[PDB]
């Protein structure tokens, strides 16, 4: 039964890799740089940055906070269909209600995207367009209000869920864990989801204890960090709100809109 | 083999996101229309009274044609939405440059719309709202001039289609085929669209083989019915010139009369 939850953790590592291109390991080589990024420190630096290296988050279809604001939704719809396939992936998915599949994907994507631009983050700036940009965490507070602080408790999330140092191994299944929430609104069927994550997190506990015998309790830390995400993502929500109610110039062309909803 | 083994994941891929992604299948469609059963009986709309009942027995301007023309158009915009959320699971659609994105939904939504009505359709009338009514061929006809033309071309185009027999897990592929066209007027980077239709191609060819073998060239077949598509979408758009002139009192959509803006 050991020799089961070693075999579900290579299965979702081997999955992660394929649904991920750009992974924590290739992501840290860039950022303390054993290798070189495109860095966005300010306004002129962005115009060359677009001008250069053609980021098809900021192509043009306008005031720079907006066109970086619609940028990230452009890559978190992206995102969203690499988590999706790697879903796919995770042993007794496929065969849930069809229904709690989309309902388990609709609830846990934004904790899953956060969790991952952890590993794309230090506390000085953020790797864009696969690590091809390092946009400055200065840059992105000076954006001005409410996009200043837009993406700020992201940093100050990953900056103390980074000191945890997990590895691809460790994420693999903790994102598995996520996506196999018992707890989602309108679920049909919670057992058969309940089951697997119960499954997922004796995979993760295992995992954690051979790749980590040093750390002590860091299963129990790991799923501490539960709270955290889902405050940023309550807080991400309000800020939307915010933003649809009180700014005029965030219109787009009305299937964009849709796609991007 | 594994190159057959990876197009029939998509295949899957494919049919999986299309049921997430369409409420009403053509599986349920057919189901509801061969009338077998006690439960999923439709009422029938064939009159103007029959028409006045259906507003109380079905949960959904004052002349009749105009009432039906922009209820038609709200069940449209709601399709687009569907449609919307499908070309997004297609792999690779999202990784598209985002205005060629844009301009494969402007051009491919009316295809897939009719595509996709035809599963709803038999020679004698059409299932509306979510398959609770039956409004019948000889009613949307009878209507008064422009609005009894518009539901015509698209029964006789129907009931052709209808005769090559696809189901859902076909016609996943099929509308994938139709969003991702390298020849749309506008595309940025027509190559990295092509690629894909190639594999949604493969993908739709063997499906079709597997699926229908004893069907001679239907992936031709098939592939031939997207002229008819293309001369639905044109006789619509010139219907639509003349209610914008003759109806000044009506209202198009605006995701709609958007989609339509400078198209060809």
């Amino acid at each position: 039964e050991s020799a089961d939850l070693r075999a579900l953790a290579k299965h979702l590592y081997d999955s992660y890799i394929k649904s991920f291109p750009l992974t924590k390991a290739k992501a840290r080589a860039i950022l303390t740089g054993k290798t070189s990024p495109f860095v966005i420190y300010d306004m002129n630096s962005l115009m060359m940055g677009e001008d250069k290296i053609k980021f098809k988050h900021i192509t043009p279809l306008k005031e720079v906070a907006i066109r970086i604001f619609q940028g990230c939704q452009f890559r978190s719809v992206e995102a969203v269909q690499e988590i999706t396939e790697y879903a796919k992936s995770i042993p007794g998915f496929v065969n849930l209600d069809l229904n709690d599949q989309v309902t388990l994907l609709k609830y846990g994507v934004h904790e899953i995207i956060y969790t991952m631009l952890a590993s794309l983050m230090n506390k000085d700036g953020v790797l864009i367009s696969e690590g091809q940009g390092f946009m400055t965490r200065e840059f992105l507070k000076s954006l001005r209000k409410p996009f200043g602080d837009f993406m700020e408790p992201k940093f100050e999330f990953a900056v103390k869920f980074n000191a945890l140092e997990l590895d691809d191994s460790d994420l693999a299944i903790f994102i598995a864990v996520i996506i196999l929430s018992g707890d989602r609104p309108g679920l049909l069927n919670v057992k058969p989801i309940e089951d697997i994550q119960d499954n997922l997190l004796q995979a993760l506990e295992l995992q954690l204890k051979l790749n980590h015998p040093e750390s002590s309790q860091l299963f129990a830390k790991l799923l501490q960090k539960m709270t955290d995400l889902r405050q940023i993502v309550t807080e991400h929500v309000q800020l939307l709100q915010v933003i649809k109610k009180t700014e005029t110039d965030m219109s787009l062309h009305p299937l964009l809109q849709e796609i991007y909803k």
